Formats: structure tokens, C-alpha cells, sequence
């Protein structure tokens, strides 16, 4: 009789429902076995971790490691420290790491870890013990060659260089045990950059098959979403690219081109210092650049979609559930083609239906086409796995060859999308085929017949 | 934040209550902290076990070992294979056994394991397949100073045979890695008997003490449940020591004595022949010596506690909660004045708090004494301490050389829980002390301790 | 090469090569030159930075060092020092030494010996703690069970060994006789306390029998005891129950001295126990019964009880290393002792070794002083550590009984040994006692050399 | 106490005095605790070397690894074997090499080690023999992941291979766990080149910070001195850049181009051959082409400083103390604006003082700009990174790859030292930065930071 786990259960049936809407199973049907075998995952280690506060007390909470799969490659995914954290959440959050990991292209598994400890409120004396006394456990069960971690909730650089330091002083060995290092002990260059970079050239491989090769970003016109750092390298790498960002935005208004124009670089970083020194986008129309009503229109409490005009691209990177299904209507009746995921969830599942709507009932380059996020913003993995693939050479790389190699990586994940959905979701003649329900059983697929090659299931 | 674990949670909460109830917590306040941090596992492996059934079909089940703490040596306890198994059973199970392991005397931690693999209907294919796939993820966990498993529920010779077969394949040590082993490859001489003898010597101690040394088991009529290797032994070793044995059972009735007779060795023999070939009591009861209806009495669907009459000592050696509150009420009014768990967990908390009410209520002789199975049912794992001995020593000693250290341990055992007892639980003039409360203390104690003087809690 | 000058250890080795050329040891086996010059360079030496973290929240530095001298014989076996005098020279010094005090107890241990700077002086029981941690989290790559087996010394008793215990076993994941000096409960040994001081009494038996052909044994014995901590203890109780008397206990402000005939009880021993288990001064009891008995008991400040004592037989230095200087060495020839062995770790100076022996060699029987080094007659420690070992490798703890009978019989084959091998390669003048000490080092020199040529670590 | 350690004391008091005379404490004071942590090396190994000489007697040596530290990367430097071997000297060059390491921008950390073991007079059996004992031990603490030596004084490729086999013998392992191997067992391209090239890629990299980007080598004239490995693959590379090579020399003289012109590749080659064949400079003039009296001018005796006339950039790469206070000024009134030192301590210290007085007082490119060796010799340690790169994929990188790659790592050598002097000894507006302060700085201020993040201080 198993425990009841609600997060986890659901993921599961969210999964083998997308697959029974395909042909999957119908050409296939051995896969169900797949189904089966995959979703119990290959280990789980749980361990408590006792640490010392700063008055001297003995504290105690929980440590786990969900090692889910590893046919592709060593176990990959984040750790999360927060109170809320337990087995089912990380069953859940590792069973969808799989998957995403799969989409990629990338040698990596599918893990999740971290623990109930809850860092607000702590010291960075008391997180430093905490981290050092957590990684004293988890180190056996991990390695560059087994099981590589990361952060997330709770755990950002600084719990990083506390687990790394801990891992080096007991295993006496330097290695890529975690990704997200600090820039001079073994962190990747375009580490920033990945999300934003990654969700334009996802883009620019969709227009370039959409169009068969004749369009690119160059002289397209782009709307843009928020203004944090997925926002700005977005914007900087569609300029670059030789295309148009007619508007960025924060949570009280959006900041958009009047007619014909684009924000440049220099704007892009006045920006970012705005944005450094938490200032909103209303503060800055005061001085120039942007107090040039000719280019600049500063709309009070707008997300930009529907004030932008014409447009060819969107791309919503400020947060979830930023596009409505009225919304996605507008992009439609604006001329836009393509719109890919910034912000994790940015489209709603109305904006969603609508795109898909639209995708089924327009052949060719007529339709709207939508990317979800677990390919479009698939980025900070793939520089994850470049971080890997430097570190085993003790070797950084520069700008421009972890820029190429992000660019070919999406490319990998496009195509696994495109061609899952043509094989199983097979679409009409001449509509383009559904990314979402292709990313969707793209990670299942590969990681099933990867299991099958190598016996953990037949 | 935590999943819900019923029979893990009672169990801590009860034990907590013993010791509560008592001047422990205020001699020594701080072992409140050594609670909160024991009562949390060390480490916890789960992990998927895919196997091959006799039609040539995939099949997946769940694997487990709890490492709950090894304060006073490597974790030692059993591997269950039954469907009912998790994560909470165990951690219950290896709570438990922390603390009978602690009172052996002995250095052994406190685990268990298993799986929801049922071997009911199996062939021993499938059950050779099972194991081979079971340890080949579990051997990477354990070790002869690291974690020394041995049987359970679903795990006998058989199974402990193709687990050890496996392990030393791919471990290449020969090594005390699994107690419970066969005569010729590392087994122990009274590992058999242990439980079942251990148990015997632990009440022979209780009447010595009882009475002032006046009695024995000596002209005492003995009621006991079940009929595998535990009540057997027992049997048996109460029929060397001058008593008579009036009853056993199995799941589906009671074989009892009528007037005042006894089973003797060969009755047992012929009743132990007939459980091998996994047969019942009611099967036998239709021939020789068993038809016999001056000398016995088969009832189906009983228990044998009403239908003995007036009777010594109970050992409940069948199954667990196998005495409610009602039959511990029938034993009181049987003339009873010990009871020992021959079984794990045989009574229910009922029938202990009548027995404890009862002790508390009536001065010496005239009290039914119960003793728990923490220190009662302690023979079983003892021997197996002594398997890890006699391997380490590379000798096999002979049965005299193994039942003298049992008979010291389970001396040492009741001892212990008496005095400490005497010390943190004193009684009225006159009234037995508490071997509940003092085995429970005296466990705790030992562990805790140990834990504080190895920096684990301060 | 330009060596570093190692003043401690070198000052060792020139005083052994020496004991070991005042023999026919190498007109016999001139080869052995070699096996001395090879043992003297330790098999391997790790030394480690340890950080650790204060109280107030604040970062700290020592120096961590294991020496791991050699291991012909057994596992590297010897105890860990935190004590801000710790460096290499002292470590190396010690470590030297420990490999034939071990050879000598006819177990299979090598030699050994560790610590740190770390001052424990002035830290709470937590800094301990997370220095412990830090200090092992560094030093368990390096040993085991079968491969280093250390143990405590000063600045490291029980509750360090316990918290250096733990730390292992967490990271390491097996649990094994990785220390020795371990808990009751989790496979320490009984008689581990009373080791070093029933093990100094037990040897001086056989000195006494030897010496006298059998007519006297500790019965009717005044012994002069220093120190009052663990060794002390047990010796003195140990000489009671032979039917000896204890003249005298002390610490390190005064000695506490019988007046006239009598004797320390086990009473009163268990009483001086109490107040130095408190960190209490002998000074701060005698004020007090029965210790304000003015007829039985005198207190003096300041002093070493062996100008104090009157008249003794046996003298059993149980305080602190160099406690008998060249001077107390002559009071106690001339207040008629005839018997000394150290239950300090290298109780008597340099000049007080070279007085006994001057003094046995110019006087033929029983009217020479005999003195037994350190690595023969206080080897009961270490003994009873080898005897932990072999309890945890068993899975078994012993009795009381058991680990005493076989720490006695290590003894006794202990002084047999040095005995015998004095006279094989020593050989005293007609009547002149076997220098114990000459014996001794040649017995372990040449167990440690002869296997070490066996093994192939020299030819 | 603390034993005494001459040679690392001095090594640790330059350090902290070249911290102390800047900025560094002033913006960071607790980076002395830094400072404090990071002089107690992480690791020492010292152990028994006993070989077998050829006469079949026993010897007995020291052997030394000094692991200092490993927050970037794992330990990494050369092992020497020398009668004057010792822990103090092998901690100064330990301690020193975790910086000069750190200036390159790899991911490699700080160690020395060696023996007293005297290579002079011995057979190549007996080097052989000591080699094999030698890593017998070493085998146990060194790995490609945790420590990488390399060769020094009295280990070059021969003990190198002898290391090697041993290790691979004993571990069972082929990988990077030692540096400067053969060209056919994972030795890399550009090793002999490496010094020579790296000083004039680091000097490409100042002449474009100096210039804007407006100058090279192409068009300049350079003074070389010394005719080994360093000055010919540094004339080589200046030559390949468009730059004319105008002197080089031997202890006995300088040979010197006659007016304008540049000595070419097969002179260089000519100069090489009789370099091999242990002939000087004085002795190649008597024949063509260097009899050629229009072209070349021997000068007996002489350094080539005072005699080249006009002349861009200096390389001195023959010795130590190669060009005095008054050569430096005179480099100064011929016109010299780079100066960088491809031997050990080439310049003397009243010249260091002269280029930095000069530089001082002269905004810009009418500034002599002068690199110290630790940045501007470090090619050697770069080729090393790439020869463990390149082991890693057990694959050699093409001359052209290796070369481009420790282009790139100068130039990182180079910003290390420019932005470090650029925060923390800032000059006077339009001065340039002093690469000798800088490059001293730097690789603590890395490690330190690295240290930090990796909770090893606080
Ligand atoms: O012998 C063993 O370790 C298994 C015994 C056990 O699990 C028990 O005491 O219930
Ligand atoms: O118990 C041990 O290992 C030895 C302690 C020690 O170093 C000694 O004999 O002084």
C-alpha cells in the first residue's frame, strides 16, 4: 500500500494522459510498460542532516536526493531547500526534470533533491553549516559521473560554493559535481544570458523552418515582455540577429517604439541599471533617451501586446500567465507568426488553445506558432550541460563558442519537438506540426526505446 | 510538511509516554533532544527492482532499507518481502529494532528493509530472479561493519541464500554480510532455536525474580500460539526445563491439551514436519497421535487463550495483536503470571496497559508480569550478533559454546531492564518492577548516550 | 640534504643507536646498521591544515599531522596530541618510540602518532566538538581499522575520541575499531583505565621475583607513587592488593606523604579520585578527614614526594614525563629503592636513566637499583588498546577477567623478553642485573628489523 | 612551535607586503583572514623512498608532495629532485605556483613536490628504480582529478615516463596525471614552443590595450637575447606576426642584425642545429649565411641592448639578471615600449624599479611597459592545461588549435593583471596599470574569492 503523494500522482497522469492523446500507444503499445517501469524512479535517498544554529542548538531536518533516471545520462536537476519540500514535491519536480532534460539533446538524467531546511531567516554562518553538514551525507551518493546537482529554490550561487566546497574537502577531488559555480571555479560564461539567448535562437530555428530557411529575426518586429535579465538578452540577441524589439515591460506598464524603430543596446543597458537600482520603466521617461516622444511611448498599467501594432514575434519573459486568451486574439489580428515562452508559464491555457486553434485551422506560415517553455526557455539547462562539458576539460570557453554551442543545443530541442509531433500527432498537410503536444512526448519517447536499448525494460 | 507514517508515529509517541512517565526527563532533561534527533532515520535507500517472471514479462516492485541509527554498530535487522511493505512499516519496524538490538548487549544498529514483492504464488525462479535484481542495487548500501540484513516476513534460508549468492558475486568479499545463513556457508549452530530459547530463558529469570526463587519453569503449564520455528523451540525448551505445554495454533485454529498432559518433542517434530509441507493443524488432527480425543482438542478459528483453562505463563509466538485487551483479562483470571512475546509486536496496547494496570494493582507474586518483545524476543538478533562474531572469527562454534552466550545476553537483557527499572521507574514495596518501562529506558538510554558522546545530538 | 633540525627525535634515535652499539647486536648481525638507518625516515607522514569555527562565529587555523612510522607488525597504532607544543619533531620523536614500545607487547601494531596544535585549554565542550569534526573530516582518508588505529594522549581523552569516533563513521560509513580508548557501549574495552597502572605493577612483580630468586614479591613493599590521575590510581590499588603499602600520591602543586608504617587505603584513593575527577587540588582536600589526620598524612607544597618519602623499596613515577631528575635519582638509591618503572609516558630524565644504570652495573644482586624503561613497563595501555582491537575484530566484549589475564600475560612475556635478550646480547657481569633497558630496545629493535627484512623494506 | 622555514617565510612576507601596499585591505580588510588560511597548506605527504641501487644496495630517500590549494582547480605544479629538497623549499615554490597558476585564468590549483634523491651520477636503471619506488607511494594521493604534477630540476621527459608507467601499472587507469609527456602517450603540440610563444602572445595582448588596437608586432623591431628553446620559438612567433627579429645571444656574445632587417626562420633553424651541436654563436659567423658582414655583426662579449639601436619591444631570454639599471635605460632612450621577461628573473630589480618609475611618469604609449615573468612566461602552465584538456577526450588538438588556445589564456594572464591593478593600485588618469603590482595581486585575490564562496574562510 504506497504513501499518498498528490504532486507527484498528478504529474504522472498529466504525462500518461498527453500520451494517450497521440498514436503513441497505438503504434507502440509496448510503451505502456515503459510508462510503468519509468515512473518508479531507480533510487531515492533520504538522510537527516543535523546542523548547529548560531546560539550553539541542535537543529535537525530532512535531506533527499530523487535520482529518477539515468539512461541519457547522469542524474541532473536542482536542489530546493524550503520548508514545504518533501518526497512527493521532489518525485514531481524530478519525474518532470526527466523529461525536460530528454527534450534537450544533452546526456543528462533526471534527478531532484534538497530539504526541508527553510533559509529565511538565517545567518549565512548558520546556511554555511547547514549546506556543509547536508553535503557531508549527500556526497556518496553523487559525482561528475553519477549524479550532477544544481540550485533552485533556497539554493542560488551562494549554497552552491558551501555544497562544492564540502564535496572538494571530502572526495579530495575538483570536478563538475554541480553546476551553477562561481565564474572562476568553474562557472560557464553566458550563464546570464542562457534563458533570454536561448528562447530567441529556439525562435529563430521555428521561423527558419516555418519559412524553409528564407527568414530569420532579421528585419522582424518583436515584442517583448518584462525587463529583468531574460527580458534584456532576449532584446540584445534579437538586435544582434538584426531584428526590431518594439517594447519591454514591468508589472505597472510596458515601454514601446512609436511606428517604425527598435530599442538599441545602450537603452537596453540604461535599462538594466534602472532595473539594478529597482526602479520601475514610469521613472525613467522623465530624462532622455526615453523622454523622445517620436520614438518612446510610455503606457501606464499595459502589458504592450495590443499597443505594439504589427507585429511578427512575441515573447512574453516577465511572469506567468501574462498572455490572456483576448491577448493571444490580438497577436493574431497584429500579424504575429511566432510567440515562444520567457517566463516560466507565461501563456495562459486559454492563449494557449487559441494558438493551437489557430495552428490546426491555417496552413503553412499563415498560422501563429507557439512554443511552450519546457523547449523555448530550456536554455539554463543547456548551459548547464555546457558547464559539464568545460569542466571536465578544466577549460573555459569563450563568449562566442558557449553562444554557438547554446544556439545548436535549442536546435536539438526544436527538432525533438517537431519531429515527435510529426511521428505522432501527425498534423494535416501543410499545418505546421504542434510543438507543445510534440515537447510534450518528445522526453517520454527518447528516454522509453534509451531504457529499452539498455534493458531496464523489454 | 510530512507525509503520514500511523504506525511510525504511534510507536515514537508511545515510547516517548514510557518515558515521560518516569524520573528520567528530569535527572537528565536534555535526552529530549536526543529523541527529536534518533527518532529521524540516518539514511533511507529506496529503489526500483525490475525483474523477469516465469512468461518472460518485465515486472517492477519496490525496494527499501531503512538505516535508522548506528550509534552502537553497523545497522542490523531484517528484509521483508510482503505487499503491505513501505516506508512507513519499515521505518516502524526499524525504530523497534534499535532498541532490541541496543538491549543485547551487542554492537548493532537499528535497520530494515524489504519489499511489496509478494513471493505468494512464485516459483523460486521468479523468487532466485527477484533476489538476484534485489541485492544487485542493494549490495552498493551495505557490508559486514557498514549493515548486516538477515530474513523476515517473506525472506527465509531460501531467499537469504540467492541475496548473499548475489552479493558476493559482485562485491568479491566473502563476508558476515547477512546473518541467518546456512550451516556450510557462514551459518550459526541455535540461530534456529534463538528466538524461540531466548525467549524461554528471558521468563525463566522473570519467575526466579517473581518468586523469590522459589520456582521455575518447573511443573508450570505454558500456553502458546503458533507453530513455525519461534513457538516450536519454545515449546521445546520449556518441555527441557520441567514444564508443560498445552497449546499451539496456526492461522486458522488452536491444537490444545486437554486435563494436565503435555506436547512432547516427537508431537512437536510431527507438527513442525507438517508445517514445512505448509500444511494445517486441522489436516493432522485426523490421525494419529493427534486423534486422540482424551489427550487433545483441536477449535477452529480460535486462539488457544480461553480454551487452556488455568495456565502459568503465555507465549504469544503466532502473529502481532494477537492479544486484545479481552484475552488479556482472560489470562489474569487463568492464574497467569507471566507473558512474553515469542512474536513481534504480539500484544495489543491494550492487553499492555491491562497487564501494567494489573502489575500496579496487585504486590508480587499475585501480578501478571509482561515483558516486551524489545527485550523478550531479543534471542533471535543476539544470535545473529554471534553469526557476525563467528564469521569475523573465520570459526563456527559449537551449539554449547552459542546457546551459553544466549543464555548470558538474555541474562544481561533482563537484568538491565529490571534495574533500570528499580533506578528511573522505582515501584511500590512489594510490586514488580516495570520491564516495559526499564527495557524501554534502558534501550533509549544507551543509544542516546552514545549518540551525545559520538557528537550526534548536544 | 639540509635536513630540518628535529632536536627531540633526533636526541631519541642517537640515545637508541647507542643502547643498541653497547651490545654484540651488530658485531653479530653488522647488517642490522641498515635496518636501523631505513627505520629512522617514517614510512609516511601527512600533515593538514584544520579549520574550524569559534563560538563567536569566527574562523581558526591549526595544523594537523599523523606520523605513520611503520608497519611491519601491525597497523600504525598510537595515540593523537592536541597541545600547542605539537610539531613534527615532537610527533616524530613520540612516533618513534611508540613503534617499539608496541613491538614489545607481542601484538600485531606498528607505530604511530598524531594531534594537532589546537589548544583544548580555555574551549567549551562545542568548540572541541567542531574542532574534532574538521580534524577528522581531513584525517579518515588517511587510517582504518586494518591501516591506522589511533587513539587518545593529552588533550584527547574520552569525549574526544568519541566526537572523532562519530565524525568518522559518518563519512566513512563503516563502523570498526578505527580508535581505541572508545565508550563501553560502543566497543570500548574494560580495563582500559586501570591498563597502564595495574600493567607498571604487574612487570615490577617479575622484576622482584627475578631479582630476589622468589623471596620477595610487593608484600610488605613501601612504594613511592607521583601523580594522582588514572595511573596513579590503579597502580597504588593494584600494590594493595599485592599486600604493598603507598607512601605517597601527588599533582602538579604538592605531594600528599604517609608518616611512618602505613599506607594509602582504597578508600582514600577513591576519595583523591572524586576531587581530581572535580579538577580540585590534593592542597585544597587536606583540610578535611581523613586527610587532616595530621599523624597519618603530610601535605607539602611545591614538591615531588621522593625527598619526602623516608625510606622506600620501590619507586613507580606515575605523574608527568622528566619528573625524576639525575639528583632524585641518587635520594632514592640512597633511601634503599631498588625497583623503578615509569607510569609517566617517559617519567625519569636522561640523567636520572643513566644514575640507575651506573648504579646497577657497579653493584652485583639485590643491592642494585633496577630501573625498566618505558616502552617495557607502562606498554599496558597501549596492550589493552591492541586487546580493544581484538574485541571489536571478535564482535565480542570481554570480561573484566579476561582482558586482565592477558594484559598480565602480556606483561610478563614483555620482561621476559627484555631479560633474555639482555642476556643474549647484554650479558651482565657475574651477579649483575640484565639492563632492562639495553634488553628492551634490542628485543624491539630487532622484532621490528627482522620482519622489516622479511618483508623486503631493506636487504 | 612552528619549525623553521626560511625560504617560505620569505615567499609568505612578499606576499603579504605587495598586499599591504595597496588598496586590497583597505576596500576587503578581511581578506587578511584569507591571507591567514590560505599559507597553511591543505595537504603535505612526506614518505620513505627506498630504491635499489646498481650495485644491489639498499637506499633510502625523502619523498614530498606538497598539495597547498585546491580552490580552483586541482593541485597542479612540478615535482624536483634535488639533494637540497626539503618542506620549506617545497612550499615556497608550492606557495608561489598556486598564484602564478591563478593568473592564467585555468581551473587549476597550487603544489610542489619532489625528493632529495641526487640524479647526478646515476644510471638510467637507477633513475628508472627510484622513479618506480618513488610512485609507488605517490600513486596514492595524486589523480587526474585531485593532483597533476609535472617535471622541474631533475625531472624532465625521462622521469617523467618512468612516473608514469608506474602509475599506470599500479592504477590501472590511462589518464592526465602528470604533464610534459610524450607526443605518442598524451603529450600535447606547442609543448616546446609554449614558453617562447606565450611571451610574445602576452606582449600582442599589451601592445593592444596600449595602442587601441592600432599597433602589433607587425612593423616593430625586437631585441632578443639567449639562442635556447625560449628565444627561438619567441623569434619564430614575432617573425610569424610580421615583426623583425633583431638581435639574439649566448653567454659569450650577442649576434645582431646590421641596420634594418630581421633574422628568418631557417637562420633561426641554423642557430638551432648548432645550439644542439653545443657550439656558440662566435663560431657560425666564419661560414654563410652568417659571414655575411652586410647583414650580421657579431659582438664579442656583449648583450645586445646597447647595440641593436631603435628598437620596439625587449624579450630577454637567456637568464637571470640579464639586463641591469643602465641597459634598462638605455632600452629606454632607444625607443623600447615593451618589456617582458621569457627568462626566470631576467631583469634585475634596479631595472623592474627603472620601467616603473618610467612608466609612472609617462601617460600612455609614451610609457615603457614591462611584465613580470610569473605572467608573461606562464605558456609553460598553459600548454599544461591543455595537454590535461586534451587528455580528457584522449585526443590530440592540432598545432594550430593548441597555439590559438594559449593565445587566449595570455590573454587572460594579461587582463588578471591589468584589471587587478586597475582596482587595487589604480594609477593617475591615462597611466597605464602596473602589470609587475597586478600580476602579484591577482591570483590571491582570485583564490581568496574562490575560498570564500567555497566556505574554506569566512
Ligand atoms: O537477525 C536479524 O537481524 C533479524 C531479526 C529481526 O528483524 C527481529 O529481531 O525482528
Ligand atoms: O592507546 C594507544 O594507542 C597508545 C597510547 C599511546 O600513544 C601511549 O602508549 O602513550
Amino acid at each position: 500500500n504506497l504513501p499518498h503523494e498528490p504532486e507527484f500522482e498528478q504529474a504522472y497522469k498529466e504525462l500518461a494522459s498527453t500520451l494517450e492523446n497521440s498514436t503513441l500507444f497505438q503504434k507502440n503499445p509496448e510503451y505502456r510498460k515503459a510508462l510503468a517501469v519509468v515512473s518508479v524512479p531507480e533510487r531515492v535517498i533520504q538522510f537527516r542532516v543535523v546542523w548547529e544554529d548560531d546560539a550553539g542548538n541542535v537543529q535537525v531536518n530532512r535531506g533527499f536526493r530523487v535520482q529518477f533516471n539515468s539512461a541519457l545520462g547522469p542524474y541532473k536537476g536542482g536542489l530546493r531547500f524550503h520548508p514545504s519540500v518533501n518526497l512527493s514535491i521532489l518525485k514531481f519536480l524530478g519525474f518532470e526534470q526527466i523529461f525536460k532534460n530528454a527534450l534537450t539533446g544533452l546526456n543528462m538524467g533526471g534527478g531532484k533533491g534538497g530539504s526541508d531546511f527553510d533559509p529565511k531567516g538565517k545567518s549565512d554562518n548558520e546556511i554555511r553549516r547547514f549546506c556543509v553538514s547536508f553535503m557531508t551525507e549527500l556526497c556518496k551518493h553523487i559525482g561528475a559521473d553519477t549524479d550532477v546537482p544544481a540550485g533552485d529554490i533556497g539554493v542560488t550561487g551562494r549554497e552552491v560554493g558551501f555544497l562544492f566546497g564540502q564535496y572538494r574537502k571530502i572526495r579530495n577531488q575538483w570536478e563538475g559535481v554541480l553546476t551553477g559555480k562561481g565564474g572562476s571555479w568553474g562557472g560557464s560564461l553566458i550563464r546570464p544570458e542562457a534563458t533570454g539567448y536561448g528562447v530567441v535562437y529556439y525562435v529563430e530555428h521555428m521561423i527558419a523552418h516555418a519559412t524553409n530557411g528564407q527568414e530569420s529575426f532579421k528585419g522582424k518586429r518583436v515584442a517583448i515582455s518584462g525587463s529583468g535579465n531574460v527580458a534584456q538578452y532576449a532584446a540584445l540577441k534579437v538586435i544582434e540577429l538584426g531584428g526590431s524589439v518594439v517594447s519591454l515591460s514591468d508589472s505597472q506598464g510596458s515601454l514601446i517604439i512609436n511606428g517604425e524603430g527598435s530599442f538599441t543596446p545602450e537603452e537596453i543597458e540604461l535599462i538594466a541599471q534602472t532595473k539594478v537600482e529597482r526602479k520601475q520603466l514610469a521613472s525613467i521617461v522623465g530624462a532622455a533617451p526615453f523622454s523622445d516622444a517620436n520614438k518612446f511611448k510610455y503606457i501606464a498599467g499595459a502589458r504592450p501586446w495590443v499597443h505594439v501594432g504589427k507585429v511578427d514575434v512575441a515573447l512574453p519573459s516577465a511572469t506567468q500567465n501574462e498572455i490572456s486568451g483576448e491577448e493571444a486574439q490580438v497577436l493574431i489580428n497584429a500579424g504575429c507568426k511566432f510567440i515562444a515562452e520567457g517566463s516560466n508559464m507565461g501563456c495562459t491555457q486559454e492563449a494557449i488553445d487559441t494558438f493551437e486553434a489557430h495552428r490546426t485551422a491555417n496552413a503553412g506560415a499563415a498560422a501563429i506558432w507557439y512554443a511552450p517553455g519546457k523547449a523555448a526557455n530550456a536554455g539554463g539547462v543547456a548551459v548547464s550541460g555546457l558547464e559539464m562539458a568545460q569542466n571536465s576539460a578544466r577549460l573555459s570557453w569563450t563568449s562566442e563558442e558557449v553562444d554557438a554551442r547554446l544556439k545548436d543545443i535549442m536546435r536539438d530541442c526544436f527538432k525533438n519537438g517537431l519531429e515527435t509531433a510529426q511521428e505522432y500527432a501527425t498534423p494535416a498537410e501543410g499545418v505546421l506540426p504542434s510543438l507543445v503536444t510534440g515537447s510534450n512526448i518528445a522526453g517520454f519517447t527518447k528516454v522509453a526505446a534509451a531504457m529499452k536499448d539498455q534493458g531496464d525494460w523489454w
